[PDB]
């Protein structure tokens, strides 16, 4: 009688137990301690509840079910999927979850520490997926929460290698809907052909969901995947740090990215990344401005390590025919990224900071501003001739650069016959160092292509740090960009051999409120007088230059030219020299050319 | 017989168990396997040793207690407050906690796994508490250690939402007391009106304690609360990383603070704000100093986020009548902040910086050096005339800013008729970017108001990226302000229709030792002569002015100013022009004036 | 019958359970419940199965041994080390660690959460050990791999207090091996001499390994200990964050470093350290290429805090008979580091980067560029004369420092009659705030000592930020160092009493791209004619000035000197002034002489 209580199913329940013989501590039964811990074991049965052993014939799905509707039931706990075992997953989920193609839903407070390996099946193969789901609804407008949930441990998700069966399909390992207060910690994603590897809230609904300590390594490896972001960042105070990143396949230099932030007070930090197209996109999309609200502020990217075949951080925000995103108060900082060895124009145009059109194509949409890119090194191998700190490719309403190093082709960059953004604000300070791994690379190009509609606002000071003779010029206005309230200076330190330093093909440089400076070369002659005596420009071409000063040593012992100069209304340069014999004198000087500065 | 043992407490203890029927394991019985771990369910019972179910009506204080007593008794392990439960606490500690109002007592090497939810009973309304206390003496100068005391997990502290009762009452979450290696990691504290969520250490007494992934929500609530700062930390070695806080009420907007770092060799990283006063105090208090002396150094302040009300750092120290505290050696870096949208003058100053007098508004106690401000940015909403890269608000011995993004409507700002401090070492590279979203709204002001007694050995490098004429002056000293050993310029971009650009009311740009640079209009006039030919301003106030240069085209022909003059005696510029044809000229010129720069 | 089967080691497998009396869940055994977990306790027995009680006179390595070898077999799991009691080890393990003086050999998958004390037995006094060794072979190259092996927890490895016994041995606390995601988090190492206390990797081989959020206390106690090096980082995509470092050892002021980094993609981030003689050696050493490539490159130390007695940062690069190793792409930055109180000499020199020559001391190997240090405070007590940012004691083929604030003796150092570095690509930024702690301290010496064979494609922008007449020169290139296409100035805020600004003994800035401006007196007289008037230096070693403009004032009525100068043939300088009266004029001026510039 006993006996058969003893080997029944409530047998612990009858055994009694007491903490460490500890006759101040509660009277339990073994039951009641075995119940303090649950695991797939308790569930991964079949209906006479013999356990049934993991493994590539077994679909795991429904027991690790049965397991989350169960805690979940209790309000919540934590469910161990335990090491030394690999759990197929082989069929889809029902209900809610069947509309975003979902595999298991997850729960509020129920909690996955995944030591083992979970695995998807060949089912799987050629089809859409989301392995976990944590909308409610097939419509997610229509879904309820998912509250505090976390998945961690030593373990591995792993997508078997499938590829997408069609562009237009979708796969993600984990979507936690709405989402407040969720996180992924410590997980190895793998093997796969997906579109992300975790997502974060949905359209700004969700708060408090990060990703740690992360492994995502070939998640893309077939033509027909579309599109990759591995982390996707959907609500506000959310964040990926510390994590790794790492891409094979051709395709993902290509099409992939590690993260993107689309709300407000997020961030992107501490990270590795290796084979990707893109670091980070940070955007404001008004299509996801539900939850949140129009504006994509406080977006943190720093002190991450990259080597990508693109873009490092796209910036960008667009409209909806009754929205308008903007994107404002950006950080990027500390972090240490290089473009990886490939053929010049054989992946998309590589760039520290690209200002992306919206996916229409539009460029005049956008409204970003109030960017800092500060204490960042950049670096593209010499023959990548896309290759630029920024590419300027829609309108942009303020990026303040500072103490950067930039080791590229281009410093600032946008294609002629393509976009004509409008500038504003953008700031390029001298402490920003450009560095010699391009030079004698650039005949032709200008190191600053201002191919743009219009700058106002803007600060561009050049500093070079080693000689390339081989650049056209180092900055370049064409006369279609107009250019106002602006400060335009070339240092001469390494420019004495330099035809052109700063071009303005529409003679921009004479706008009231613009303030350059930069060096020439220049034929004067002088009067005949002995002493004092005047020394003019050959040409007429200076009626804008406030003052000019030699930067040329006076071979002469009988004459000096002026140390500095003036204009005059017909557009010479005339300044006093010193005649100590008289005569015409005629010389050619290099000097800085001063407007207003 | 053996049924009889098998049913008591002591059955475990009786049946055999071998791991995994492993021949090679040891022989073990079920007890000793589940007395590797320890739940707060093993002491929650009553006198008869029955399970008690916590509750709204069950005050579990006593039973938490005896699970830490008695692990402790045993060197220590991890208690596990279970989830799926909400465990309350309705009555006040005995013994050494009593004098801190503690609730629960932590002993050393004893964790506690807060998987479940731990609230506070309507006992605590209107009243004081702490609710975990490390301290074992009511007396903090007579009380023992804590050692290896960490609190972690998944769950949550709730302070019931209880207002204090006067705001003369402490309250706090954890006080780790003089806690050595204690730390608290992934907990949410929520729902409350209290002083401090954590604080660690207790005057310099202490050592490695910290704050990781922890989430501070809704912890003021009430015009009772004096005063708030989320995490104070008071031990060496120690900081707070990658947390969340965030206020809703009204009154944190005025009183809270999310951290304060109190001792050397501390930091405050990665961390999310919203809703407060203020990101940090980063302080040496005289009346701290016995644990680890009285420096304050190696304070580190990086790569947060916030939107605050009032000012993010605050930088002080101060004395007893026998310590004096010192502050030097700290780094601000790579933070994003933001004033929130309010009124002017709604809150606190606004600020990145603040230089805090004493707690009893003295200025002149303070001996803070060597700080360094960078690569940080700064926002303030235009119509916040209540906002300053830095408030100088007392004695200053150091403060280095370079490479940060300032937006706000001051760089440096004092209030006259208030403090008076002495200023040393402050430096403003010209790598600090200004804004221009104020611009325009600047009627009156002084971009950078030098309200102080003195300044000396300092460095204000102004350069515009917009215009602003609005503005007073970029800069102005009062004529009470002593200026010497400093470099004071004004770059000329964005400069040329600025009636002021630096104001020195007492003319202390003459200093011996000022060198200073800054636009200005002078007039001029010429003698008759023919050829080379001397202009002279008509104003002798240029005594101190060791050359100039033009800013200015010359619309001439016939004649031309003088690109440089140096001045005289009398303190006239003196140039040498040139008449083409003579004739006494009279021109109206912009020049930098520059004095021995 | 019954009973004896209860009784008996397989009595867990005969009491049934099913979790939480859930009617869906598996019926199971308890054993198959405790059979989840293990620790220590299910291996550390007898022959006959007795458990024994650890303590100094029990030698626990060969149960923990069989635990790891057992769970292995597994496929893996997680192995407790029981809080509440210390684990001795005393005797050596066997097989393929033996090579390596190991003690404990790790196995895939096979984690070790130590939560109690694992302490180290007299046996191991005066001889070599290493604590836990992944490698499986006693030659690393026939070694297979470790992987998925995870130590961590709240306990503690403790060495023993025991001495090295002989300069010659090794003593490690962690050494993974041919490591792949591998890590140790939360533990505290302490009280030892060892040589590491963790290394990851082995020549290249290995990934994703690291060290978070532990403890390194008192690694170095006597004069026999060789060398100290905390970490050693030799695996790429790998590194160390948030942890704590603290000697207190005088031997470990001259021989003890935190970290190493020796393979790419890696890091060392968030850390304190103090007492130690170094931070950081970055290098990428020949002997170590095999795994991973010749190439160290993104390399990343950052947002550490430091007091220590040597040198910060070290950087190098060197060859075998076979392979070159090349340093690049490194970026150094947000760190507070400062040399602890000390006695000029007693230490390794003080620096912040030093330029390492190889292990046999030579400088002509290394090939280091693409290096940028910004963003960091660095401070040296005055009289500390052996204190420099940048200690450039080997061939440097590039850095760049962009916006630090270095407070030390010297800027840019090396020693005359030691090694001739040859230099290129040495950028200092003019946004760099030189500190003022050493002034009045630098009685024959220069701020900038540029002790080297050649500097080409360099820039130093020299800007002082107080008074220091105590220096000989702001920057001194002696003969012997050849200068070609550089930027050399001097501001001149803070300089107008120096005697020497900058010093070129072999009259190097004359060069054809060399590129200058610095502050020096001039004595000048004038022709006696009225009116516009020459002035010409007496002096004639100008020849290479292309122009110059005064930084004195004019105490004169009746003349005045030219504000602006060029130069003649003979080595003159010449510029027009304006006599009102006639006279030959005399007088002595500080100008500002520039070079192309
Ligand atoms: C792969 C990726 O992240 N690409 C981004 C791109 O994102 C957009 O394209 C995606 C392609 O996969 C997504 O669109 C697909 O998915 C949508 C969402 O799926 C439905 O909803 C979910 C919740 C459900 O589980 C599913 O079952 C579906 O029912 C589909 O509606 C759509 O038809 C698909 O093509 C992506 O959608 C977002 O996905 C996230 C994460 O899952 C969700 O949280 C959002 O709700 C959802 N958003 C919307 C509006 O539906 C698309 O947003 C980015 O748009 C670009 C950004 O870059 C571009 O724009 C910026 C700003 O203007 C410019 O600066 C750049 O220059 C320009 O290139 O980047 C890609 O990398
Ligand atoms: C809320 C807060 O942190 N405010 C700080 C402010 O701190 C001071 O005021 C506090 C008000 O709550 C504390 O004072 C109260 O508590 C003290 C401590 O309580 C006793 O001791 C503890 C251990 C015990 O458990 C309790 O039961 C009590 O017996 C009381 O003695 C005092 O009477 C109360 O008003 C705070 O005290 C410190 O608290 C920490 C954390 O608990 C302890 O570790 C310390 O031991 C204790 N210190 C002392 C000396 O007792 C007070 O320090 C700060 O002073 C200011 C800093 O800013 C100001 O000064 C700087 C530097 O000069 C300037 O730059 C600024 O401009 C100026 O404003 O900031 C507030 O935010
Ligand atoms: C303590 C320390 O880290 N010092 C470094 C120094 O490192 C070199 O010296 C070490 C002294 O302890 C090591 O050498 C010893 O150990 C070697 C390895 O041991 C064997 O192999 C291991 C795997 C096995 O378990 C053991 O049982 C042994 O069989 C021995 O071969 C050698 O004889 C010992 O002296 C260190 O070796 C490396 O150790 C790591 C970690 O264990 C291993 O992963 C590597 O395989 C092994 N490397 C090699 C090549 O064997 C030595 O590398 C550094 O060299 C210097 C760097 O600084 C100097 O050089 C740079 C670059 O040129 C310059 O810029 C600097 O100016 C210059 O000073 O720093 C010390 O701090
Ligand atoms: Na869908
Ligand atoms: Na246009
Ligand atoms: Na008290
Ligand atoms: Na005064
Ligand atoms: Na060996
Ligand atoms: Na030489």
């Amino acid at each position: 009688q006993f006996r058969a209580i003893i080997e029944s199913p409530e047998g612990a329940g009858h055994v009694g137990y007491q903490y460490r013989r500890n006759t101040g501590s509660t009277m339990r039964m073994v039951s009641d301690v075995l119940d303090e811990r649950v695991s797939l074991w308790d569930f991964h049965c079949d209906p006479s509840g013999n356990v049934i052993q993991p493994g590539p014939n077994v679909d795991s799905r429904q027991y690790l079910q049965a397991a989350i509707d169960y805690v979940s039931s209790n309000g919540g706990g934590t469910i161990t999927i335990p090491a030394g075992y690999t759990w197929y997953l082989g069929s889809y989920g029902v209900g809610g979850i069947a509309g975003h193609s979902g595999i298991i839903q997850l729960r509020s407070n129920v909690n996955l520490n995944i030591e083992g390996r979970i695995h998807l099946s060949p089912f799987f193969d050629l089809k859409p997926f989301q392995v976990f789901v944590g909308f409610d609804n097939g419509d997610p407008a229509s879904s309820g929460n998912l509250e505090n949930c976390h998945i961690y441990g030593h373990g591995v998700v792993d997508f078997g290698g499938y590829e997408f069966g069609a562009s237009s399909q979708l796969r993600n390992g984990v979507a936690f809907g709405r989402s407040y207060n969720c996180s992924v910690t410590g997980i190895t994603f793998q093997n796969g052909d997906v579109t992300w590897a975790i997502t974060l809230g949905w359209n700004g609904y969700g708060s408090n969901c990060y990703v740690r300590k992360c492994r995502f390594i070939n998640l893309v490896n077939s033509s027909v995947n579309a599109a990759h972001s591995t982390v996707y960042v959907n609500c506000p105070y959310s964040g990926v740090e510390s994590c790794y990143f790492s891409m094979s396949s051709s395709f993902a230099r290509n099409i992939a990215c590690s993260v993107e932030l689309h709300q407000h007070d997020t961030f992107y930090r501490g990270s590795t990344v290796n084979g990707y197209c893109r670091g980070a996109y940070v955007v404001m999309h008004a299509a996801e401005a539900a939850g949140a609200g129009s504006y994509a502020y406080n977006m943190q990217v720093e002190n991450n390590i990259a080597v990508i075949y693109g873009q490092f951080v796209i910036l960008g925000s667009d409209v909806t025919a009754t929205v308008s995103g903007h994107l404002n108060d950006v950080i990027v900082s500390g972090n240490i990224v290089s473009i990886g060895e490939r053929a010049a124009f054989s992946a998309p145009f590589g760039a520290f900071i690209d200002i992306g059109p919206d996916n229409s194509g539009a460029s005049n949409v956008q409204d970003i501003q109030r960017v800092l890119v500060t204490g960042n090194s950049f670096y593209a191998p010499a023959n990548i001739t896309d290759s630029a700190a920024i590419t300027l490719r829609a309108n942009l309403n303020g990026c303040t650069f500072i103490a950067n190093n930039f080791d590229c082709r281009y410093m600032v960059y946008n294609a002629p016959g393509t976009t004509s953004p409008v500038v504003q604000n953008l700031v390029w300070d001298k402490s920003n160092v450009i560095g010699g791994t391009h030079a004698n690379q650039r005949a032709g190009q200008n190191l600053f292509d201002m191919q743009f509609a219009s700058v106002v606002n803007s600060t561009i000071e050049v500093q070079l740090s080693c000689e390339d003779l081989s650049m056209f010029s180092c900055i370049l206005f064409p006369a279609s960009c107009q250019l106002s309230y602006s400060k335009i200076t070339v240092d001469s330190a390494w420019t004495k051999s330099m035809s052109n330093t700063a071009v303005f093909e529409g003679n921009q440089q004479a706008g009231a409120n613009v303030y350059v400076s930069y060096p020439a070369t220049v034929n004067l002659t002088s009067y005949n007088t002995q002493g004092a005596v005047p020394f003019f420009s050959t040409d007429t071409n200076y009626a804008w230059v406030t003052s000019a000063y030699s930067l040329s040593i006076n071979e002469n012992l009988d004459f000096s030219p002026p140390a500095t100069y003036t204009n005059k209304a017909n557009g010479q340069l005339v300044g006093v020299g010193y005649n100590e014999i008289g005569g015409v004198r005629s010389v050619s000087v290099r000097l800085m050319l001063q407007r207003q500065v």
